[PDB]
């Protein structure tokens, strides 16, 4: 075929019930991440291309850079509650991999206070119970689906983007290819 299980795509032995239907994960320590996000901007040529009534979910992980991981897996928690992924993605990941300014969970509050979301909105968010949840539900969806690497795609709990598998001469091309596949594996 032209698309095929262990090309574009690898297939999961173990099935994720209830899944979204686009679930994306990352990390700010994540180099090809940061390639995903600044200049391929994967993510929203994926949504440019699902058909729609479609969701899109990005979750962060713990699994790279160790307690600052961590503190950053429950800020993107606080991101997604206060709805300003937009805001501070990108300050983020440059703090994180560029500029090396990011060293602490205070460091990373500056990144969202410099956003301009208030300190006390900042603050009643890290701490609230509800970025509790929000940070259980980022593990509990790592955890259902084997997850050691990232940037990683799943759609509909059943397939996992494979991207060692399109040509990378051409930025452009990549992209597409990688979006036309999720397209695909989004009407199988």
């Amino acid at each position: 075929a032209q698309y095929e299980d262990g090309k574009q795509y690898t297939t999961l032995e173990k099935p994720v019930a209830g899944a979204p239907q686009v679930l994306e994960f990352f990390s700010f320590f994540c180099p090809h991440c940061y390639q995903f996000e600044e200049v391929l901007h994967i993510s929203d040529n994926v949504k440019k291309k699902l058909p729609e009534g479609v969701k899109m979910t990005k979750y962060h992980v713990n699994f790279m850079g160790g307690d600052l991981g961590k503190d950053l897996t429950q800020a993107w928690a606080v991101a997604m509650a206060l709805g300003v992924e937009d805001k501070v993605t990108v300050p983020l990941f440059e703090g994180v991999q560029k500029t090396q300014t990011i060293r602490s969970a205070s460091d990373i509050r500056d990144v969202f206070i410099n956003a301009g979301i208030k300190g006390e909105e900042y603050d009643a968010a890290w701490n609230s119970f509800v970025v509790k949840s929000l940070v259980a539900q980022q593990e509990k969806a790592a955890a259902d689906v084997q997850l050691r690497g990232v940037p990683a795609m799943f759609v509909n709990g059943k397939y996992q983007l494979n991207p060692q598998g399109m040509d990378t001469s051409n930025m452009d091309v990549f992209v597409q290819q990688y979006a036309d596949t999720v397209k695909y594996l989004s009407e199988k």
